[PDB]
């Protein structure tokens, strides 16, 4: 089945590219209407990139969850 | 810059999985709007499909191309 593809090269690209920042934590993501985002930090990093005024890291890659569009 | 992120997973993802029947020839693809289409198969082995009736591997999966929807 191909969404099944999809799906698990999504959980890989999601499980071997850990935080840009602290490259240890799992990236924050949210699912949004039919793509999955994956953004560039943990939590953790990105709340303290805030308060420490560094938007160099910011930033995300949207997936289609899906295998046709 | 985040659309390169894109990029090269995707370069990654082309050349990583070959033909799923042959197994070594890489997969037939195009571009369409904004997404790249990776077919399952090598044209060689797709034409092949079609002359022997199996259908069995035919599919394909669409990916976004840039980092924001
Ligand atoms: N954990 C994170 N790591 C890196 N960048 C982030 C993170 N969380 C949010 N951002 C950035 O914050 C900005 C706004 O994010 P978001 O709320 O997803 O967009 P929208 O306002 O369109 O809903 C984007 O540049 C996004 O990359
Ligand atoms: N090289 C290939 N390997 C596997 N399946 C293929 C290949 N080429 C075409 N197909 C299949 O043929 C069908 C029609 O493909 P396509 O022409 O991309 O769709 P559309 O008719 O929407 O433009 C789809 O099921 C697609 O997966
Ligand atoms: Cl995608
Ligand atoms: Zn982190
Ligand atoms: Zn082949």
């Amino acid at each position: 089945d191909d969404d099944d593809k999809k799906t698990n090269w999504l959980k890989r690209i999601y499980r071997v590219r850990p935080c840009v920042k602290c490259k240890v934590a799992p990236r924050d993501w949210k699912v949004k209407n039919k793509h999955l985002r994956i953004y560039n930090m943990c939590k953790t990093c990105f709340n303290n990139s805030i308060d420490i005024g560094d938007d160099t890291y910011h930033g995300h890659v949207d997936w289609l969850m899906y295998a046709d569009s």
